[PDB]
């Protein structure tokens, strides 16, 4: 596996100049200051970057680079994206099930997993929970070892890291670079950038590249990496770090005069002499079923924002049941009976912000797993919102309805239960999908100010219970069609107020000089301005379903049109 | 200025062992691994740490350390706490006005400021806005120079840094350590820790301490810092970093056998021979007036969460005015007239979360400025909540009331305006102080879930407008006394529904077999269950004032009982 590249003048203003070199099958490194091309040449050498502004020729083993390159390579990204709620073995089982083909068997796949575990030396922590400095089960070094082990299951013939030392102890950094030299002895070429190395980890490198501010300063083996600058008139001082001295040369202790010495060097010509000789998946159900399993296990790992929602739903169910237990077929009736229906509708207004972060907390993981070819965007999307839907959208409406009707008995049908439970599910899931679509990239004040403004306007003002909607002039009355709880309130009124008279032998209908001698619900739905046909019960459900589809399409398009490079 | 210390066995489990040394007036450094006492001995040498578990003797110039030590020293903390919305000169003017005494003059103080500016070399950025990688006006190095310059106005005879290199470019790090050696030539002793130094910045150090895992490994000058380990049998390898080699010795390439070589060394005895010879504000109005000025200028620097609140308040004022413009003295009256009063009361429900972060975003700055003796806790508290109160609590109620009554005319008094404006101010400031007290240390889901649960329960359920409160049994009706908008709703009903009959020549009072032949507000307040005396208007204001005082006392005690060490 010989990765090669030639004159890659990457421009987005010209962040890389003309650059060429050959990545021999060893422990190739890329050094330099942070603002240079140390992290950009690595993304150019992987895909990891907009291929439009390349203007170069990256080439593997003589042939140019395929589009099927991120599926056969491996990019261990810098910030550890590994799941800090799963164990090591069920991180690697996940990556095995989504990177290895389904044609092979679970027996062979688990042999591959424990082969990688015994290779990387993870066996004493092969069932502890990985941590992210959130819940402590592993070290930092074994966490980095898991991030390396995930991109080894596919057996990559060419492996990319991205600063595999930063944020670590020097003992763990020396141990992980010794791990890379151990795993590099199978011919597996390893290419990485490093921030501020030391002379301990410098004999490890088979070849060495060095970029500064977009220019190439050196590309050759480390045994004459010092000899180049010792040929250019500089002197390595006594007991001085050479890798740090490479930076002390290029910080001014100009760079246009320092770059050209490599242009007229000997390794420029020897590199170009070989370089011109070189130049002349998985089924959808499987990805859905594994993403949903991973998110279920993550939700069991962090059940703190979910049992909080279950606790508040039980407390709200008990409170609204106790308030509604004091409502009978009496004179103190319909005006508070229409208040408890609004409470039943908007009982899940608090839980809408719990799904504001569903594709935001793991987006550095989503971008990496998508462009490494694990799953599709639609598959990740459906597998994630099939994992928030069951225990955080459908379950609290189940337990809220079974707590409300435990403190009750109003229409014994066992179908008013089902249509109420479906209405609460539709209202809760519609408001939660609105919080997915409308609020994604915002702060801690802005998300809650936004979701309380569209709790003011579209739940208290326009979902008309305390201003009658057929008095507003017809340029502000149209905003009642955008409000979630008006549909749920209408669908619960149409289920509550059908047939019952609420006045046991006290009609008094016909008191014309008086006011409001009307008590039945059939002459209350027309006063509220809502339908009486059975289409008037399901018009609200089809409107909420249209809102769910539109908000989930906005939440899907915000995932599809994400800069994944 | 000779800082000295002897046998400081700090324990919180015994994170420091017995430790002694002498900080000569130079450029003393403290090295080692991160988990050792590199950052803990520095906090022990400053105050910066619980003085209970010290068990040692820190001593300056022969005399023991005064309690007036943080006011005369200077601690440049690691994470830059400098304000990223003010300029350099008005950071230093702030620190001058709160650290230099009020007995001297502004003329001399500004001479001190531009003396420090011309000394540290900040003059070409002496009026640019400091940034925090938020709004870019300075570099990182000039930002660190501002953090150094703030703790130089008091003219400290002994200056503490805390890793003044990490997160910087190596050019800026070498320039800032050359700045420390430049400013150290006036006898100003400088004591710092460093994470991973290089041999470029090693000749600078006058003396050098080195801790590892709580034990002292070396304390002496840097010219024999290598000679100690070259006397202990180790060999410094060719072209190898000595400062990194100090870590390569102590990472195992045990430590109980490596520590005792310094115990039987020559510098142990020579240090102990001198060590045993050694051992044998500002007015409250000024601090309030400068903290409030700093927070006003910070609010002008980031007017993005405030003009958002002003924009939403104008839009809500226009919407509620347009809905209320369709309400007359007609039959479609009191039931929606009691809905628009609830909208007027809870129009600032969205802005309550905008003050959830007021002492949370700057708490690393507050802890440092308190224990460096800038201000009192009560002074910072009052100066900060006098700066959120005017443009984010009082101003939107002003413009909401002047937008609502611009689209109106209901009781021309110019006193209903004032009592409505005061009621909206009290409700808004009470809900915002509740969001200060109840939610401080929480996440992005938890803050909004909490402030929407106590928007469900204490604003829609129990602030009774859509369930009549005098039907609930008297074990859940008591929760109406904890709700903010019930008081504002009662205080606006008592101002709206006094005297007016709402029925122009259509009384019909006395229709006993019929239902609800009552139209006047005086027989509507008794139906709502609220008072008619003028005490019934101000009982709600004194209850809201009690809530403001209790929630602000909780927000003050959470600032007082904060671990400031």
């Amino acid at each position: 596996a010989v990765l090669s590249f030639h004159n890659i003048c990457y421009r987005v203003k010209e962040i890389l100049s003309n650059i060429n070199g050959i990545m021999k099958p060893g422990l190739n490194a890329i050094l330099g200051p942070t603002g240079g091309g140390k992290s950009s040449l690595l993304d150019v050498l992987a895909a990891r970057k907009d291929p439009s502004g390349l203007s170069g020729d990256v080439l593997i083993n003589g042939a140019p680079r395929p589009a099927n390159f991120k599926c056969n390579s491996g990019y261990v990204v810098q910030d550890d994206v590994v799941m800090g709620t799963l164990t090591v073995r069920e991180n690697l089982q996940f990556s095995a099930a989504l990177r290895l083909a389904t044609t092979m068997t679970n027996h062979e796949k688990n042999e591959r997993i424990n082969r990688v575990i015994q290779e990387l030396g993870l066996d004493k922590v092969a069932d502890s929970k990985v941590g992210t400095q959130f819940i402590r089960g592993v070290s930092g070094g074994e966490r980095k070892r898991t991030s390396i082990g995930m991109e080894l299951i596919t057996d990559p013939s060419i492996l990319f890291l991205d600063e595999p030392t930063t944020g670590l102890d020097s003992s763990t950094a020396n141990a992980v670079l010794l791990l890379l030299k151990r795993m590099s002895k199978q011919g597996r070429t390893i290419i990485f950038s490093i921030h501020q190395p030391r002379y301990s980890i410098f004999k490890l490198f088979d070849s060495l590249t060095l970029l500064a501010s977009g220019r190439l300063m050196f590309h050759g083996p480390a045994q004459e990496a010092l000899g180049y600058f010792e040929s250019a008139g500089y002197h390595c001082e006594a007991y001085n770090n050479p890798a740090d001295f490479f930076l002390d040369i290029i910080n001014g202790d100009l760079i246009e005069k320092l770059a050209e010495i490599y242009v007229n060097s000997s390794f420029y010509k020897e590199t170009k002499a070989e370089l011109h000789q070189l130049s002349g998946t998985t089924s959808f159900c499987h990805q859905l079923r594994w993403v949903s399993k991973r998110s279920f296990k993550n939700l069991l790992g962090n059940p703190q924002a979910s049992i909080a929602q279950i606790i508040v739903t039980v407390v709200l169910g008990l409170v609204i049941g106790a308030i509604y237990f004091g409502l009978k077929n009496d004179s103190t009736g319909i005006q508070n009976r229409a208040g408890v229906l609004f409470f039943l509708t908007t009982n899940q207004c608090f839980s809408s912000v719990s799904a504001v972060e569903l594709f935001v907390v793991e987006k550095k993981l989503f971008i990496h797993e998508y462009i490494s070819g694990y799953y599709r965007v639609s598959s990740y999307f459906l597998g994630k919102l099939l994992s928030d839907l069951l225990p955080m959208r459908m379950l609290p409406s189940i337990i809220f309805t079974c707590i409300v009707y435990f403190m009750l008995g109003l229409k014994p049908k066992a179908d008013a239960f089902f249509v109420m439970m479906f209405t609460l599910m539709m209202v809760a899931y519609s408001a939660s999908s609105m919080a997915l679509a409308i609020a994604a990239g915002q702060s801690v004040v802005s998300v809650a100010t936004l979701l309380m403004t569209i709790c003011f306007v579209f739940m208290m003002i326009f979902s008309g219970l305390l201003v009658n909607l057929t008095t507003i002039a017809s340029w502000l009355s149209w905003l009642q069609y955008f409000s979630i709880p008006r549909y749920g309130f209408t669908a619960l009124q149409h289920n509550e107020f059908l047939g019952q008279n609420f006045c046991p032998g006290l009609n008094a209908t016909g008191n014309n000089p008086c006011n409001y001698a009307t008590c039945t619900g059939e002459e209350y739905l027309v006063k509220q301005g809502i339908d009486l046909s059975p289409w008037g019960l399901w018009k609200n459900h089809v409107a909420l379903a249209c809102m769910i589809v539109i908000f989930l399409t906005i939440a899907y398009l915000k995932l599809l049109f994400l800069k994944k490079y």
